[PDB]
DNA sequence: TTTTTTTTTTT
DNA sequence: TTTTTTTTTT
């Protein structure tokens, strides 16, 4: 409970070395209490999980590095460190951790990644082969990989040596070599993935990001037992969005497909009782029973597709979605029925992996394990999603429900959906209760000045002993910085893109032509908008670093280069570079904003969740809108000042915020600037 | 921190109590070690303190004085724990009450665990119903019942003392007999008046077993944060700690696979009558099903393999040399580890939400998953450790028994750590803010380094460690009298011994030099043995067994005190922090070097692990506890300046062997006569 | 009452 | 080096 001696001393010569290596080091007080209450919390003195918010440029990432180390290392602990995206992954790694490590040179520290994220071998080498291709029928029906056409082949052949030469580790993200969305998608799927995630068992700090830490604790197969894990949720505010993008559901349920992984399932049962007998036999594994199962299950998935269908237009893609997640009474019976049945075969499925499994004649036996496996992965998600389906309410809130008809070489697939509207439960279960202690922080965990929005969507609870800290900002904005509104003629609304996006580059050129700031950041709300911007400033390539040109974070680090030299530099981005980028002082004097970040509204969850919102008579603009783009504009402004030194402005090009009702309250959550109003160059729509 | 105010009030407290004791001579380590613990306690000076202070200094007013005036001034509550019963009662009746005078509105009560109290329904049971002749349907119920009707007439008074205020209902403050059967049906209301008097007492009197019990089982405290603790007799602690941290669980393979159907049943039932509305995938039947089946096996295979182990179908035991089990065995405990954790989990889960939550029958399924989640804690903890290579840097012991009970044969399992610094770490050291450790036998070879490596107290934590001197005039006060007994306490000779040892007794009572006397025995063999040597002088003898202890040494003050001779026979708990100053107590009579039995697996495993390190189990685990053995023994006799009298001895390996240079140069220098001994004669 | 539109990650 | 069974609790 109590902090001991050694570790409160440790912390303090950790805190005080930092005084000496950071040679402009500035005595800040919110970050000695957010050190005294991540300490507390992690080393279980007062309470299980703090939710402890502290304003942009405050120093957090020290702030919980510090004492999550100190404690890791005494309760021989991995501290798991979580992000938001890779780009802020990468900047702990490279520019925080490195700088911690000066004062602890023993330290050990690792990145973790999806699997996703990682080049394959076998695919880099066929993508890297000097004489590609032939247009044979056979290299129709042999579609390996094949260097589109030759220039693409020297990209792979540049990634194939960095490889080897050792430059390039396996990323996406932490190569110089851009790399196409397709390409990415060929290129991947003893090899990258495995020696990155080997160093996870080793490593005292892992930064991962949001989703694996979800996909983690799901898995239960990349991270250390939860048990011995300490978990900071940096960027907290994101926790239950992407939880309720990791938990949605989705199967295809296309009737003839399913009738044949049937099939192939009691093929495969019969064949390792004939092969591998198992002691005891499952009652379901005897044919007739089997197979009995089997029709059932079966018949319940044609009667859905018949009636899923009737929804949608015959033989073309489409949709539908059941309103407030109800279902019709016919539905939810076959859902329920289907939950069982399927389960039940899951269950089947990984008894038998697990018997085939222990017996570890191996060749047939391994590809026996490998078929069962894949049988157990389709039976686990059919369980997950009928299961999810039947549910009237998760979390106090209905289920979003839908059903799609997508294509796949020019056939139909039948996909149905389910997401938990609301999904702190879960997170109870994934995260609350099974690790220890747990840090949630972030510049933006309040709406309305409390921890109430919060608290309704993580779950997290008083009565639980979570607690719930509200820093101050040691900085005074109002003597480093202005915010200015320039007055555009037209809000940024649907119908006034064009003519709002080329006010804006006409104000901006002239920023640029003031010669007043070498460091500068451009954001944008989405990624149309911004290549629609990048028309208007052509003759300004040079300067410009563009989200997708070169790796996130590799574009910030060119970025402190050319500006380190004098040189004007301008980063170009979207929410990646608008949240927890650091660029002290001069490295970013001038940030432009292009618009309030309004969330979209398309989604059968988030439309499910609007008409759920009206049903309890609450307004969804005032719940799933404005905190979003509040929280938002937050951290966007919270770029400028990183420190007492920085100084500069935040160009708002959004009218709105004088123009609109949610203006006022918008400006009221930032930090205290003037404002300015210049006038704006006519804009010439091209 | 120490405030003037709390200061001039300690002063003020210890000028009083000058008044209160007109036999006051000044004692300056008593002085020194109040000023310590005040130190401490207020938090100035560290952490916690290890205050080693000589037999008879005055201890318990050293650190009252200071814990009660700090307790008072804050609002916290002064735990003060010994180590048995008797002790708890000699502070309660004795000390407490003699500065409740100073301070008349000081609040002290004596905390106990539930097992010492009587459970009302029972005794009025027992009282009120007469005992059935053999009748089957009075064998089905089977009912409480006295086995006769004097047992009835003597629970009939003990509950007329109940009612009427004359006892308390603790087992150790009535005077009438109760054997262990008797008391077994009597307890399980003075258990739950005793728990509410902690609630607002300024000093609640504990021993160490109920501190760790409410260190783990968080119930019988206040919050620990709001606590000043001082152990009393502290070196028993990691003692107390290793025997309280035992884990043990059973592990039957019918009876297992029987637990697992009803909990399997009873989660099931749970889910279609009283759905939580979250459902927990273990709760899932395929899952709890596959879930219970692995468990299960593992259970099974587990059974055989001890089974190998163990002489065949009979009672039995098995320990594992240096706590290292078979990898198969070590294999098989962390998966029942992982798994009777999950199921301990769910168990949890699933009583919280009934518990949040159709009264009679929801209420009976929340007592049946409360059992079936203590059955998965104590599954849980007892693999958890079983799985440990180390803990607290040594062996983890681990040992399997088989026990027959009603005709059937049940298989525990049983680990055990050999060191727990770093579980006494958790519990104690890092959970309340300043606690003192107070004892005359802190230090072994002249160094704190024996205490620092078994309690886990150190310096690096902000611990002190003091060791105080004596005041007393040892050598012109008292002698050490060992006897030239004809034949060494060993075990071929212990009748002979305890003949000769009667018969020296005798002549040293026929001399009528001494009103008080004390006779300590290492067992209660010996001291049954000696008694049919001294039956004439049975009238004159308060021998521990007949009545409740702290009851004896009463009756002993007041015969004393009127001039009768009185001697007291006991053991271990008449050994250590028995006060009876002058007339009360001027002959001891010491049976034996109290060498510690080598008996357990515990202890054989720690013999082995200390002979793996090059280290003499004899020099670690037998003679240290030994020389503390006698210190505290010797030191019942000289109490005060003016004390007198002897130290008899019977154990006359303090001069044949070569440990007893070592035993005598620890106790305070006494002059040594050896005087001749009568013919033993055998009964 | 109010109002609003496409980022990021992993399975 | 040599030892042998008290006490208290969940
Ligand atoms: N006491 C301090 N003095 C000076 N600079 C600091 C101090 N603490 C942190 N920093 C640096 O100031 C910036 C703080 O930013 P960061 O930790 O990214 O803030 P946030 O809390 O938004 O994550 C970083 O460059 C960090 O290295
Ligand atoms: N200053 C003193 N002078 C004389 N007797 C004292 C003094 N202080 C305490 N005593 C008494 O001496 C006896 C021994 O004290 P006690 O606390 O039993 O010693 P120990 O330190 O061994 O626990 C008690 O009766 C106590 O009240
Ligand atoms: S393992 Fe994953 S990465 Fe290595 S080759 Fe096979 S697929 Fe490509
Ligand atoms: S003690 Fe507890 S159980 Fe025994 S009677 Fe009083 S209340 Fe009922
Ligand atoms: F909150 Be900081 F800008 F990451
Ligand atoms: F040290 Be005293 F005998 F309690
Ligand atoms: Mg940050
Ligand atoms: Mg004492």
């Amino acid at each position: 409970m109590a902090l001991t001696a050694a570790l409160k001393a440790q912390i303090a010569a950790w805190y005080k070395a930092l005084q000496e290596q950071i040679p402009d080091f500035i005595p800040r007080a919110p970050q000695r209490q957010m050190i005294a209450d991540v300490a507390k919390t992690l080393a279980g003195e007062e309470g299980r999980h703090l939710a402890i918010e502290a304003p942009t440029g405050v120093g957090k990432t020290l702030s919980y590095l510090i004492p999550g180390i100190a404690i890791a290392r005494e309760e021989q602990k991995t501290l798991v460190v979580s992000t938001a995206n890779v780009a802020l992954q990468d900047q702990i790694y490279s520019k925080d951790l490195p700088l911690l490590k000066k004062i602890i040179p023993d330290l050990k520290f690792t990145a973790a990644f999806g699997r996703g994220r990682y080049v394959c071998p076998r695919n880099l080498t066929a993508l890297a082969s000097t004489e590609p291709t032939q247009q044979d029928l056979l290299a129709f029906l042999d579609d390996e990989l094949t260097p589109n056409n030759q220039e693409e082949q020297k990209r792979c052949a540049k990634l194939k040596g960095d490889l080897d030469t050792y430059k390039w580790d396996g990323l996406r993200d932490h190569t110089d070599i851009a790399i196409d969305d397709d390409l990415w998608r060929r290129l991947s799927t003893e090899c990258p993935f495995f020696v990155a995630r080997r160093e996870i068992q080793e490593a005292e700090v892992v930064v991962a990001n949001h989703a694996l830490v979800m996909a983690a604790m799901e898995s239960e197969a990349v991270l250390p037992d939860p048990k011995n894990l300490l978990l900071v949720l940096d960027e907290g505010h994101h926790l239950p969005d992407v939880a309720r993008d990791a938990l949605e559901m989705s199967a295809e349920i296309t009737a003839p497909w399913y009738r044949l992984q049937l099939d192939l399932f009691t093929k495969l049962v019969a064949t390792c009782m004939e092969q591998f007998r198992p002691k005891t036999i499952p009652p379901l594994a005897i044919p007739e029973r089997l197979n009995a199962h089997c029709e059932e299950l079966y018949e319940l998935i044609a009667s859905l597709n018949n009636i899923l269908n009737l929804y949608m237009p015959a033989g073309q893609e489409a949709e539908h979605r059941f309103a407030m997640g109800e279902l019709p009474d016919e539905v939810l019976e076959i859902c329920q029925r289907l939950a069982k049945l399927t389960e039940m075969l899951r269950g089947l499925a990984e008894l038998f992996l697990n018997d085939l499994s222990e017996k570890t004649d191996i060749v047939r036996l391994h590809r026996l394990i490998l078929q069962m496996n894949r049988a157990l992965g389709m039976f686990e998600a059919q369980s997950k999603l009928w299961r999810l389906a039947s549910l009237a309410q998760s979390s106090g809130a209905p289920v979003t429900k839908w059903a799609t008809r997508e294509e796949r070489e020019g056939q139909l697939h039948l996909w149905f959906h389910c997401v938990g509207i609301r999904v702190s439960d879960q997170l109870e279960r994934l995260l609350w209760r099974s690790i220890p202690h747990i840090i949630v922080t972030s510049a933006t965990l309040r709406s309305l000045n409390s921890f109430s929005r919060l608290q309704e969507m993580s779950g997290l609870k008083e009565k639980a002993g979570d607690r719930f800290v509200a820093l101050d900002s040691p900085f005074n904005h109002c003597e480093q910085g202005k915010i200015v509104i320039p007055r555009m003629r037209v809000e940024p609304s649907i119908d006034n893109e064009e003519q709002h996006i080329a006010e804006m580059a006409a104000f901006f050129r002239e920023q640029v032509e003031s010669k007043k700031h070498l460091g500068m950041l451009v954001l944008f709300a989405s990624g149309r908008a911004m290549q629609r911007f990048l028309d208007y400033v052509t003759d300004l390539r040079l300067m410009l670093l563009v989200q997708g040109d070169q790796p996130r974070y590799r574009l910030v680090e060119l970025h402190r280069k050319r500006v380190a030299n004098g040189e004007r530099s301008v980063l170009v981005g979207l929410q990646s570079f608008a949240e927890g980028l650091d660029l002290k002082g001069d490295l970013l004097s001038q940030v432009h904003i292009h618009k309030i970040a309004f969330p979209p509204i398309d989604s059968p969850v988030v439309i499910t969740e609007g008409e759920w919102l009206k049903s309890l008579n609450r307004y969804p603009f005032e719940v799933q809108s404005l905190p979003s783009a509040s929280f938002n504009l937050i951290q966007q402004v919270g770029r400028l000042i990183r420190s007492h030194g920085c100084w500069g402005e935040v160009v708002i090009y959004d009218k709105r915020l004088l123009t609109k009702n949610y203006g006022k309250r918008l400006l009221d959550a930032l930090p205290v600037f003037p404002i300015e109003q210049p006038e704006v160059p006519e804009g010439i729509v091209k």
